[PDB]
């Protein structure tokens, strides 16, 4: 009945929406969660609405002694990291004109810089056998007006779950990566996508849960679509 | 604690491997299962095996009145199909030197007609909102000595799910691909894969039990690699 | 000047739009071309056309008697094959519900058994270093209304490129997939083009020379898209 | 016999490999080329080599100010571009564990940032129906270890591609990536092969020179792999 009973998973991007979600459905299954997030308040919030099972833990996964000290508190806590979703992303538009440096480099601090060191510093602590997964987009394999930085961005991350797969093969780490299309979150998309409406987040985290769980154990380095259709037809 | 609680699944290529440890899982979430084979015996030994809520119909999918005699048994059993489990499938090895017009047509008889007509006729008893899986391969990717007509038929099936996603979608229906690397059933690819091992049934019919529930209620026309990253890094 | 001086090329497909305009372009590169059609008075007009360099050979691709007389006259007539253009096919719309098995033995006769005789029988003729271009399509990557056997086909050719180039290495011929979107030939799909319009024959010629000359010496087993970005953005 | 008579090309990556043998392919074709690196005596000693039609500018590509110099001279000497290739690149090996925020930022500083604001500075001058061409790697689209920086910054470009074609269509400009496996330059790789041996550079030189002439005028968005087959079969 519970897929990931007395599991520890570590979500970042923990107290928003996909991140959100699946801290609950993973609690609802039976794991241990520790949400991770910039903003204090919310975190809290987001702790009080999953209610039970959680440690909300303030970090900006930006910055490297915001991870040793996230990691620090999962070793004393609980010890072992059995799933890590590494789901913290930031999408601002601009234009290949008017892309500037600053621009440049939030995209890809939060969505690479932040990701690799996340994942880096989860190494130590992550069970053999235990499961990543990447949050990448369908912009990752799309040409979307003004999305530049962050579809490049999302193409490194899928690119990440590749790399990592064969060097953590040895531990039996699997990685994947998620991509999500249009999910109502805090009608163009919609009329594109066969299945005619944007995703709950509840679907993310189902599959999300997927990839954490021992139903995805023979599956390594994927891109799983969760989109409706969008990028398949 | 039941992922397929009163859901009425049909499973070609029911008697051996995937099929047969598939409809298993399918019982154990509490599905009511159709598998359906060429050999009696074996279909029987099969059902006997799975030991509940299930089914044995004896047919050649490959022959159209074989197929509407199934979905007359089906009707008359249970009504209506939420899960199609379009599995069958046959590799013959043969060179492009060495094909002849029967293994040609054996090997997209088997794979792609019989799939076609599988589907076209369960879309009557198909409900809205109902799941199909077509059984892909990895060699619909792959550039494999010998497997010319089997990787090429396999990427049709691949197609199909894509084609059938938009042409489904007004039913809700969702179509999507698996495509498993090499599974134990009746040590080149085990060295290739970074999982370092062939993967078991168990494993392909828990991927396909994902597309099968609720959990990929927003994943739609994809092809989910099973293979233990053979095709991903 | 002639990037095609002196090499011999057969173009099944040869009376109409790619095969004629990729005809007309491999003799001005300076090849010698067997057009080969079902229609003896066609071929001998585009043979007129072309003007120069051209034997006409009546054949239907789908009969393997046929082939064997082809290859004959291009024994007799050059001795040996450096390019060979497989690109015959057809095109029937039938959704899944309209599928009966004449439409379905249509399509996969011309566009996967015709495909596959053609490029067995060029074998003994074909020079090592060789280079064979297969047509497939952008429908081989999409989930278009209703067409579905035919994309399913133009994925089964896209997979033969593959598996054909591990087969032919030894004797180090390439094998390469063409993929055209709309072409104009004997406004939905301009719409959501990038270069919003259709592609000309010519433009198609282009791409097939690229990959019948030396320049793609390099490239081998690909999905060369010529769409202008439909399948790509 | 002059595929590029009058176009003038600008060549960043200029001095070493694959940018030095693009010159030579381009100056034959009748181009008039900028090629582009941050060694003055290096550069030098190319367009020497090179010979004719050619000038030399020193910049480093991920200096907002060399960029603005490098597109000052080429105004002031030719006016327009008709072809950028943006080749500038370079690969460090470190694995996950081994990751430094140095190497991060060498890795994406040179690949991705460079590579964004070379292409955003050039486009005052890019004529209308120009031609832009990114240097991804098979490295995108594998999990090669030790990898890790390198293969998500080729993955970011080969994004940008998609990206760009649809930003630039209004414009005509197409833009694609192409992507080289092993090249030989200034055993592993070449066993997986199907063709059995790296590359020369002056095959991925033909490549390019596809990508920049008129024969791929139908071509947008692409990722062109020039790898003997390597992520093809």
């Amino acid at each position: 009945a519970y897929r990931l009973l007395n599991k520890t998973a570590v979500i970042t991007g923990g107290n928003s929406g996909i991140g959100l979600a699946t801290a609950k459905r993973f609690v609802a299954e039976g794991a241990y969660v520790f949400i991770v997030g910039r903003r204090r308040k919310e975190l809290e919030q987001a702790a009080a609405e999953i209610g039970r099972n959680v440690t909300a833990v303030k970090a900006d996964v930006t910055k490297l002694e915001d991870l040793d000290r996230l990691y620090a508190i999962v070793r004393e806590q609980r010890g072992s990291i059995d799933v890590l979703f590494a789901n913290s992303g930031a999408i601002e538009q601009k234009t290949l004109e008017e892309i500037t440096p600053e621009h440049y480099d939030r995209t890809f601090d939060v969505n690479v810089r932040g990701l690799i060191f996340t994942v880096q510093k989860a190494l130590p602590l992550l069970r053999d056998g235990g499961s990543v997964i990447l949050t990448s987009s369908v912009a990752g394999v799309l040409g979307l007006q003004a999305h530049d930085t962050y579809s490049a961005a999302k193409a490194a991350v899928r690119s990440l779950a590749r790399t990592w797969t064969t060097e953590l093969k040895g531990r039996s780490i699997r990685v994947n990566a998620v991509s999500p299309g249009a999910i109502d979150t805090p009608a163009k998309f919609a009329a594109a996508t066969p299945l005619g409406r944007v995703g709950r987040p509840e679907e993310l985290a189902a599959a999300v849960l997927f990839l954490a769980s021992d139903d995805s154990s023979y599956v390594a380095g994927i891109e799983l679509f969760v989109d409706g259709g969008l990028t398949q037809v």
